[PDB]
């Protein structure tokens, strides 16, 4: 019996939490786990720009014929402009190649498979803490995962001294993974000056930087959120960018991502990109069209794009209002601590500082669901559920 | 530099051709390469049942929130009914779990990863010839791929005696891959009693059967094409099925597939399926929704399903008509080689029996593109291009 001795797998710390929430019978449940945006009414809607783009596709698609291994060309072009800028030298020098992938996760696995099978890379450095699935993706491709310091739990800030010291151990040729913006789970991003320090330190020690870009547009703005990346881009000969449209387009279940490869010249990137296309062929062959077609349609049409940029702005601003409302309401419900640091965190998540035992008690006794690390989804908070949520947090302090 | 030591990847034997075809500048070219269906006008249209389902989705979809790791539940249920039968014992005993995957390739890759990490499987046996990407998928997981004999190139028949003898060294615990129907590229499938012999020999030797089902409904019918699988399923404790809807629904670029796990009992398959979900999570996280929603919508709605089943019949019967017309026109155009074996082969592909040198001559001398193995896509033949391409073949014989 080939399957008789298999060991059951542990639950996913994010998705395993969601199945529990769906099963909970109590009517006043609150879900602050998975990073999914909710509007004021508590729903995760389809954007108007997306619905209009889908209508265009429905009435104009003539075939479902396979896309190329790397996907829709216009999709790749628009992705590189978003990442690097309209008139970037990487683009004009033809130094960058982009493959449409199934989500940001798929972009990470493609890069990992590509590295482990075509290079001498054997080590990937990931911030501590980070998105839980990072370790799983790179380990599954056969790469070793090392951790570098990032979060100061006492000051609720970025420990730039610990980060630099920890990364001194990263040898040349290693891969160092950076969150482009809206660090998951801490919400604390480097300042532009800190980015430039890392970019200079990156070229000196010979690192291959890998950028995970899942939240472009949720910190300050589309262009503003890519400053750190464009600092590395202006200084490195090689780098990898895995990006996702799941969240800034609300296209989660359509799996829309990109893996962008940068090399010193056009000849080397095409040679390396051919091996990336080979790793894709042996995985899922070619990428799903519907989600990437929507994104390409929106970014290619100035009218649709104007709607989307405005829908994304409302998302960013609503999350900022909830951060404020969250802090004020905690003080009002009797919280003794100071939660002001939540105002300075970017993106959808906040490191609340709650212990594992408190997170566990919030779930069992109050029906409030957060990840065991104390990460809470601010974008899951509404004017309606704010008061019960804060009453439960104060009760477990 | 980390990318400068990378060696360029060779051209895909199937996709490297279609790129060389889109470049060709001659009028009247004919492409008998990629395995995509075409109607009598030479186009690959969206099925009417698919447009109807897509219209229903555009109007009723309220969210794009993530699917579960294994995808749409109803999609997995309908898949098992298609494979095993409406009232199979496998389903009632709850011995089967199905994961929605990005295409048939995605299902094969998920199985390869699952087997590599969680079992002592070290070897997959694949027919010679086979779909070229089989070796790449299983190799990507580190699995050794051995080949067994299949095609009698003299009689254009299944060499069943050589098949048996060549699998003598397949050990217990080895994986043996079978094409469920419409064998790619030969179009030669085992008979029902040949299937029965293989099922009986597979259980005595202890093989783990893995069925690749990309063409259900293109040989004889939906139920008849699954008889081989169901003969195995009635005798084996364990088996794997990778199925694809890319071709029988015309959803190529939406990447709609399924990996189905079968074990001895419900507790074992659940335990093993949890590890399969872990391998999906570390690859693309969760599957794309649009294509699978279309399939689930059609198969759950009796009105849409009757339309689709008729569109599939239309596709199947056109291919069989081109097989007849191809043989007849070859005679009309003066061929002395007997091509009657074309009529006996199932699906979209057949080995024409032309040498690599003749294939090269057809391509650069008449504008007719076929794979260098001599495989031709019969679904690429139309009443308008039949006479030109037959004139071309006769010329190089
Ligand atoms: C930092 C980070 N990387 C990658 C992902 C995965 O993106 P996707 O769901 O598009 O695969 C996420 C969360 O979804 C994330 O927060
Ligand atoms: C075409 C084909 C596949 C690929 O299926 P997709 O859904 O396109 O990924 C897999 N196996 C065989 C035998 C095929 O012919």
């Amino acid at each position: 019996g080939t399957f008789e001795n298999i060991t059951a797998a542990p639950a996913d710390p994010i998705l395993g939490l969601a199945d529990l929430f769906r099963a909970d019978e109590r009517p006043g449940k609150i879900n602050l786990g998975i990073g999914v945006y909710k509007d004021e009414t508590g729903k995760t809607p389809v954007l108007t720009s997306v619905k209009k783009a889908e209508q265009y596709l429905l009435e104009n698609e003539t075939t479902k014929n396979y896309l190329g291994i790397d996907g829709i060309p216009e999709f790749g072009r628009c992705t590189q402009e978003l990442l690097f800028g309209k008139g970037s030298a990487l683009i004009n020098d033809k130094r960058a190649r982009t493959a449409q992938t199934p989500g940001g996760t798929g972009a990470l696995r493609v890069a990992a498979d590509f590295l482990a099978k075509n290079t001498s890379v054997k080590r990937v450095w990931v911030s501590n803490p980070s998105w839980p699935n990072h370790k799983s993706v790179f380990n599954s491709a056969g790469l070793e995962v090392r951790e570098y310091a990032y979060y100061d739990a006492e000051n609720h800030t970025l420990d730039f001294d610990a980060l630099i010291n920890s990364l001194n151990e990263a040898q040349a040729g290693d891969v160092v993974l950076f969150h482009g913006c809206c660090h998951n789970p801490t919400g604390i991003d480097p300042t532009l000056e800190q980015w430039q320090t890392l970019a200079q330190l990156s070229v000196e020690k010979g690192w291959l930087p890998l950028f995970d870009f899942a939240y472009q547009g949720f910190a300050r703005g589309l262009e503003e959120d890519a400053e750190g990346l464009r600092a590395f881009a202006a200084m490195h000969k090689e780098l990898i960018v895995a990006s996702s449209y799941s969240k800034n387009f609300g296209l989660y279940n359509e799996r829309v991502g990109a893996c962008t490869l940068v090399a010193a010249d056009s000849e080397t990137v095409d040679r390396a990109f051919s091996q990336m296309k080979a790793a894709i062929r042996a995985n899922y062959s070619n990428p799903p069209a519907h989600g990437a077609s929507v994104v390409a349609t929106i970014l290619s049409n100035d009218a649709l794009r104007a709607i989307w940029e405005q829908e994304l702005t409302d998302m960013r601003q609503r999350i900022q209002r909830m951060r404020q409302l969250f802090v004020n309401t905690l003080q009002e419900k009797g919280a003794n601590r100071d939660f002001s640091f939540i105002i300075k965190q970017n993106g959808m998540f906040s490191f609340s500082g709650l212990t594992k035992e408190q997170v566990l008690r919030l779930r069992e006794e109050f029906g409030v669901y957060a990840v065991a690390s104390g990460r809470v989804n601010v974008a899951g908070m509404t004017p309606d559920n704010m008061a019960p949520l804060c009453e439960a947090i104060v009760a477990v302090l």
